[PDB]
């Protein structure tokens, strides 16, 4: 069967707060294996923790908060970890965060606290600060060996980048699943900003496909949905049985994509 | 590089009237090779002129052989030709004379640009696939510029037909008629009348979306965009869109084909 | 691997044009001697329609037959001659040993189409005949089916082979070859290969013939206007890749648009296993 | 498509050798000016071990720094010098602005292995260091694991990058790159590319370095001993294909064994999107 998960971010306005819960209600009927909530230091753990508790309380779904260790002391982290665990949060997305402690150190500290289910980040197009592609792979390996359950990739628009990366992970002896993070695109300007700051390559055919649509939201949605549906179709054919969606707190595109994958209520 | 045409139908309500004209405005900016208006086998003629005088686009009215005598047809044919209307979609008509007779008649009145219908999946009345094909050839041999197919969802069937056609000596392009589906129930119905097949994968694709208009449109746009993409790679450079008076889906599909303002 | 094993099973033909200067004349004969060592099935010499320089074409042909003993085929157009002239010209060729003709209509400056020329020629004698094909549709055709149907009409009049217009998108050719079968055309569809060293010139030919130039190719030649060497290396790479792919798809015949130059075509043939 | 979009994300480096004649000297500086316009991350100059011509190497280096302002890396071998000489030579480089060194052992005419040189150099200063790698195993290695383990030892001493021996079988490289990860080697494995125009010479280098030459390649150059032009076109095609494939597999860095010639490397870079 096909497994799916949805990623959300803490809303900063009443309007976005409403949008978020509407999307959670909608997407939850698809019985995702789990949902996660991002962390933004300048946009705090309490906002993240709050949403996580809300999801669990109203939907009963497994909710994984994203926890970063940059700027947090090991002692604080242990306290944080113990509190989430004692309150039913058994899945955590262990991250370093943007610059003392790397994600691998967080994974170790978390496993010392409890048998958490753990998800970590992987980069098909290499982390921007990595010493090299080879190093980035060895580091994911070390991170995995610390005790993780799965790796979720940064978004990508070149499906081949993902496939070659998966083969390299397998050759590297990394046994856990390399779940592709899918970014359905409706706002191309925003996606370009994301890709630029993450070293993700936006192929020419794609940039051309969105050319001239700056003020046409409806066409962007249709074009973006088509691109996303095609990508997951190719991934499925290539054996991918798990997908993680970067919903940006919006449900329509992801819901529709899951539908074409057979993931339905 | 790709030529596109948009088909509309006479609005039956005030709401649909507004919708049509807005779509006409929207779609016109794509400079289609021509637009056409269906004729229920009265208001068709007015819309054509309305379109012509409003956008300057070549508007081709549809004309049938239902409830019309050769004398009346020639009359209409003449009335149209003298009105700057030199392109006509010749059809027998939804139930005497066949479409082939209409074209010979029309050509007899003047050098008319003519579009006729083709049926990749065999016209319902036809005895056999071969008989219907031979019939198309005869209709074309009568003086047609291009054939426009009934909508379809199995690209394979369309392609084999296109192959059979040239093999049968038909010297015109078999332009695929594209039906962007946002309402599956309605399309399911259309297919029942037109004898068009709804592949299993398509039925499974829309299953459970009866009350999800939003997801239906995305799924539909995806199916149609994928279709024209496969078609374009097969050499097809002409598309006729059954817009049902709506602009957004066709507009978006055209965009992916490179047809933009 | 495949291109290596295919060595020895490929036929080739080279196309030349009547030189207009002493410089080009010397270049042409040098290319002829060099390419002759490859033992092409035949070579052909163009004739510009509406040029009135038909004397130059027949001249080069005789010269090639004299100097190399290879079968030389002149390109004959009909848009600029009458059926009687044509028959007269046809008779003269036959009696002089020129038994293979590339029957063409020629660009409009009509009364005759290539198919008429094919019929006319067959009435005169049992010529070996080659005709033009357009994977991307002849620019004047009303439709792709019409153009394709025209090719069948032409072939039915007595044609031994079709030689396509040059193309840069290999799929366009492969699809056309398949559509030719669907149309009942029974002759081999020989791809015409245009090795590119001068992109500006190829670009003009392309836009003049309705031939598409993919973006990746235009990208490859970008910034090379004043770099002839890099152009030749880039072009040879593109040409060699195209024939390798076509060869793997079954093509066993290639017609080269040499533009009177030998090096590029010579090297491409080499990679195809066509050597002295 | 892919090779087209990758344009602008590829780093390149060029390797030269001290000219032995006035002719080669002029050729070298011409190639340097031409290749300099491509803005390579760095260029390097070899030094024949046991040659005693180290003066020529440092000379060319200074000349390149003076004339182009590009980072120039000398190749330093240890099999023919003592630790003191080496440190002395190392100090002189550092004080003259030569902060990048290709640390090599050199062929046996021992007391030192490349890893010792890497340690020695790091004690003198914080040099940027490149070392040799062998996708097809160094000829003296007892086993592939030993050789691979040696590379790790070398890398652990303070290396910024590894540059492989040239190869013609792309899979050999891709597999090696993967085995390097399995061995815990954390530096990028930059493929060294040897464009071939002179096959007889490449053949000698190959058999001299344990590098394999596939049959299809040997087939491609068969019969071209006295045809330099076809050789260059055939070789450019092979080189361009190899980098296209490597580029699609993630390689973003290439080191070219130019043999002091610029045209082939220049054109290959062009197809990689590396332009002036
Ligand atoms: C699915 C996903 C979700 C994310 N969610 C968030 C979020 O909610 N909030 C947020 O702030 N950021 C988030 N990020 C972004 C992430 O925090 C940045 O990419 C960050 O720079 C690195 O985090 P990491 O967990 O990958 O760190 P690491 O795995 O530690 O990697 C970072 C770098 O250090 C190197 N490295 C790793 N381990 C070692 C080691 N032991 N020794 C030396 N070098 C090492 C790596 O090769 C790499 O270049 C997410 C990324 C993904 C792909
Ligand atoms: C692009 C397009 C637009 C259309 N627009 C309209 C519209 O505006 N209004 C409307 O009423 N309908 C419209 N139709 C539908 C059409 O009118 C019906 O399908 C109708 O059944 C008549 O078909 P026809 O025009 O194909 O005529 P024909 O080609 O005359 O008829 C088809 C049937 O008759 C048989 N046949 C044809 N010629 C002969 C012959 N000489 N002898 C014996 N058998 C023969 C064929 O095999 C076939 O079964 C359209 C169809 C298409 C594809
Ligand atoms: C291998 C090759 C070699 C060539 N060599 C030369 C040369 O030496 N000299 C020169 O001047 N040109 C040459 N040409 C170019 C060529 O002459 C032009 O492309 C010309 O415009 C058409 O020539 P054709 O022989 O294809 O004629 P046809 O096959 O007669 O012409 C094709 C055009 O007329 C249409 N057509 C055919 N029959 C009919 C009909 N009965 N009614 C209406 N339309 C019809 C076709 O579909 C098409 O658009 C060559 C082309 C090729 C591919
Ligand atoms: C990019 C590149 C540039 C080059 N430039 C030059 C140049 O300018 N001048 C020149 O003379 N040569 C040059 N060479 C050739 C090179 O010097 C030879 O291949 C040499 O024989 C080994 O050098 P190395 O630096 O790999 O040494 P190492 O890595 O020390 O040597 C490799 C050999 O010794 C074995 N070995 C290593 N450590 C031990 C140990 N402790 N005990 C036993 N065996 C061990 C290895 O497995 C292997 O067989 C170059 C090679 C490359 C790939």
């Amino acid at each position: 069967q096909i497994n799916v998960s949805f990623e959300f971010f803490p809303p900063r306005t009443s309007e976005m707060e409403q949008t978020l819960w509407n999307s959670i209600d909608r997407l939850s009927s698809l019985k995702p294996k789990f949902v996660s909530v991002t962390y933004g230091a300048n946009s705090e753990r309490d906002r993240t923790h709050s949403i996580i508790k809300g999801i669990k309380d109203r939907t009963g779904l497994e909710a994984a908060p994203h926890l970063t260790c940059i700027d947090a002391t090991p002692d604080e982290l242990r306290t944080i970890a113990r509190d989430y665990w004692n309150n039913g949060i058994r899945h955590i997305v262990a991250l370093r965060g943007d610059l003392e402690m790397y994600a691998s150190d967080l994974v170790t500290l978390l496993k010392e606290v409890a048998d958490f289910d753990i998800s970590v980040a992987a980069y098909p197009e290499v982390h921007p600060e990595a010493k090299s592609a080879q190093a980035d792979l060895l580091n994911l390996k070390r991170k995995v060996d610390a005790g993780v359950n799965r790796a979720i990739t940064q978004f990508f628009f070149d499906v081949e980048s993902y496939l070659r990366f998966r083969d390299r992970c397998v050759s590297a002896g990394i046994d856990v699943e390399i779940i592709p993070g899918i970014l359905p695109v409706s706002n191309f300007k925003q996606a370009k900003k994301f890709a630029d700051m993450t070293n993700v390559r936006i192929p020419a055919w794609m940039a051309q496909m969105f050319d001239g649509l700056d003020d046409d939201a409806e066409t962007r949605k249709l074009v973006g949905a088509n691109i996303a549906m095609d990508m997951v179709k190719i991934l499925s054919r290539e054996g991918v049985k798990d997908f993680h969606f970067y919903t940006l707190n919006r449900a329509e595109m992801s819901y529709a994509i899951c539908h074409t994958l057979g993931v339905r209520p």
